[PDB]
């Protein structure tokens, strides 16, 4: 029993990560058969920060000005394009430790693992979400960008995120590994602020579950509601609508308990009322929406 | 910015993780050099299980009941060898992803990463304490047994702690490497609890250098106290007591932002006695106590290894 927010074991990654720099800039690219992947802002210098034209700064390079050093090897750059915000060099050398591997974007609300990397070195590894406004809640420091957060399953290693900046409000700011922005930002240093961001309804729902399972049923009532009305009042509490989707996602922890999904829906409304009393669920004392539906079963059932 | 628990990287353990099988018991193995480390209650029946007698148990035994497994690959054992409560297998092949690594025991209040398994496959990596009543508060189903913990510096990892069992409260128990149990259980199937908790103090205050570092301040506040007058509080609330040492310790914190340990624990003095009013300490109702002053110092400045 136990429940813990769970990271997925990083060995896989930690031997794809290597330290990349162009002139003064250094930070951590991933290399993966004869490809490294880096954000593209390693390019761009203290001048032209507000508004870098990455397409005329990129002509202007040659493979020699990117420093590639895997370990204690330097690595030979032998080509180099632009996808999007995500830089790709070619290398000579193929990593001989490219794991199983596939690229995907996920949506808000989804986990993943981080690897923290500086200089191309691993410092640790913790377990996060999207968040609705298309940030992270990271914890990230100066030389820090080019870390990417992954999932594992079975042996493949799918990577979702790229770290490239933070923001004025002190939350996190990425990409998908073909350089797609999640959310409405840009690598520019212009200001930008994240939108009001929410809590994730579903993976509440789907915490609450995972307590019944693990014995806790404090906060269980009598009542069921309407989704509409459900979603009117989770609203107010700056929650995340409560799709059909949602609804379906939680069929299997709702069997395995006996708790309709619109049950423990009502119960989720009495507790944002009334609080938690002093009580704590698994642990907290604030209703925690860093589990998913899927990491419930994987960690409980 | 920002701040997480962090565990640490696990490449270099997950190197060393095996199967190993007798009868119908599987659970999870440490393969280093030539030898392969588990519990030793993987010997263990449903009749002995209340009542065992491991040295009995363990010369009847041959080396052909123990099915080691690497992977898809099979190692053979070829001697076997019981030290307190781990079994040590010899295998005629020695690991060739073996660390350079060291066995430590740790104290309690003292942090490390657990790398949870199942079956020998690794499976999660999430970062505890070692309670004051010797107990992790940590998150393991069937077959996880024989999962280890470990810290690592520079290049070096320090295995300190392997997973026994479970008991009654969902806790778990478990041993050094040497196979000595942290607290006072035993490896049978008998009545145990854990003791009465208690929340370690000089975390919380490594924690809240750790907020103010991040700019939380809300907490702090004009006043300075004793040592001697916050352990009196401290013990009202089931708080481990302060020691001269704790403060110390804290003291590059002190340094780095200003406030004073005694400043500071009359900050938490006044949260003791007045709670949160309503309001949280980085994303958190409660007090975190799982953050060594150690911990906060690497995240805040960026250690890798
Ligand atoms: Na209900
Ligand atoms: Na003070």
């Amino acid at each position: 029993s136990g429940f813990r927010k769970m990271a997925f074991p990083s060995g896989k990654v930690e031997g794809c990560m290597v330290q990349v720099t162009c002139g003064t800039t250094t930070l951590n690219g991933l290399w993966l058969d004869d490809v490294v992947y880096c954000p593209r802002h390693v390019i761009c210098t203290s001048e032209d920060m507000l508004n870098p034209n990455y397409e005329d700064l990129l002509i202007r390079k040659s493979n020699h000005n990117f420093l590639v050093q895997a370990g204690n090897v330097q690595l030979r750059v032998i080509g180099h394009s632009m996808q999007n915000c995500v830089l790709k060099l070619k290398v000579d050398t193929a990593n001989p430790k490219t794991p199983k591997y596939k690229f995907v974007r996920i949506q808000p609300g989804q986990t993943f693992s981080v690897l923290a990397c500086y200089n191309g070195s691993p410092s640790g590894v913790y377990q996060c979400a999207m968040r609705p406004n298309f940030t992270i809640k990271g914890s990230f420091l100066n030389g820090s960008c080019g870390s990417v957060g992954f999932n594992i399953d079975y042996d493949c290693v799918s990577f979702c995120y790229m770290h490239h900046m933070e923001l004025p409000t002190g939350v996190h700011a990425g990409t998908d590994l073909e350089g797609n922005f999640y959310g409405p930002f840009v690598d520019r240093q212009t200001a930008q602020a994240a939108g009001t961001d929410t809590t994730i309804t579903v993976n509440v729902l789907a915490w609450l579950y995972a307590a019944v399972i693990n014995g806790d049923r404090w906060f269980l009532n009598r009542f069921t509601t309407t989704l509409n009305d459900f979603n009117l009042v989770a609203m107010k509490y700056n929650y995340e609508p409560l799709t059909q989707d949602h609804v379906d996602i939680l069929g299997p922890l709702s069997a395995q308990t006996g708790i309709a999904v619109l049950d423990m829906c009502a119960s989720l409304k009495e507790l944002l009322q009334n609080g938690m009393n002093g009580r704590t669920i698994l642990g907290s004392a604030l209703l925690e929406d860093e589990f998913t539906p899927f990491d419930v079963v994987r960690q409980c059932s």
